[PDB]
């Protein structure tokens, strides 16, 4: 009766110390598991922030690309437009000279003035 | 009279000849210029097309690198989301097993030990 | 006297015609050279502005290259850091498991020491 | 005396067995996680290489295209010189031809006046 109670008290105190040994070692493993999770969680949050900066950086240069691209197309067509222009100018020059040369054949007007000088000459004689 | 008309006609010739001789010189100057000019302009049309084609390629190369740029951003963000998924599953699993535990089965076998020491005593 | 007068009259009218026709030509020549030079100088500039944009592209291409290189570098740092964290975790468990398995200070020996005490405590008052 | 020592030793061994089996379960989870984790890192490390290989290949195709762009800009300048030269020589030739035509003694007006002056002399001579 009494012996049986005293041995129940001591079992409950040993049981308590046996738990605490188990708990202490599981608490220590938990602080490692947690400390490991925070460092691991902070590295992915940093990487996420890094991808954010990465994408914001790439987006500016996408707009910068665009402005140069419209300017780059305009300069291209002007380079070919100028060139057509000088071809046009040369072709109108050459044609306006051919046109002149045609009236040269008409003039070889001289013979008219000589026939007139000859008429005056004979009239004298 | 005949002697006059003859004289006028030989003179008329020599004057028309001086003129045309002088015209032909310039018109041969004109002709060789046009030809040389139009020949160089024509290969130049080609060269300037080539120019515009290299500038066109350099422009496609940027479009290719921005594609890769965005492809790299998508695959990082997916790898990163999957790393985080495995980790959170692992943490939840440990949290699950901890919550389950152990201290009762200790108390059970201590009861059994007590039972046999009461029995023996 | 009459014949010489009308000969010099004709000569002058002849020299003028030659001269007019020459002035027309030389007017076309100089008008053409003038335009030609104005449009070539202008072409020299537009060509030189094309180089400018083609050069700004190169600098934007190179700019993105560096950024592309920089992400790569950072990613490899981010990976090197989370590998170092993980392996520091893993070895930290190994060393915790090492102390718990200790023949004289680990948890099984501390259990046995409690069981050692309880059993003599119970035997003492019972017998 | 003997009955209690062997009863206590059997229970030591049972408890330590309770301990071990839960420890083995946790170490099972830690190992399965470590494998899966070191698996996605090696894929990430492959990912890193594949974009560098894409980066590097584009960089070298870009320098090649810029070199060809620069050899096309040099050609624009050579074409410019040639056409400038050809026009310069045309004008300069035009000028030389008009001086020679405007020479006082041998120009084309003084050939027009010489021809004219013979003709006038042919006419007068005979009429006398």
């Amino acid at each position: 009766k009494r012996i049986e109670m005293y041995t129940k008290a001591s079992f409950k105190a040993s049981n308590q110390k046996i738990e605490q040994i188990w708990k202490t070692q599981q608490e220590e493993i938990q602080k490692l598991n947690n400390e490991y999770s925070q460092q691991f969680m902070n590295v992915l949050q940093q990487w996420e922030l890094d991808i954010q900066k990465f994408e914001e950086q790439g987006e500016k240069l996408s707009n910068l690309f665009r402005q140069q691209q419209k300017i780059f197309q305009q300069s291209r067509i002007v380079q070919s437009q100028r060139m057509k222009a000088i071809k046009q100018i040369h072709e109108q020059f050459i044609k306006s000279l051919e046109d002149v040369e045609k009236n040269n054949d008409n003039l070889f007007e001289l013979k008219k003035e000589m026939a007139m000088l000859q008429k005056k000459v004979m009239m004298e004689t």
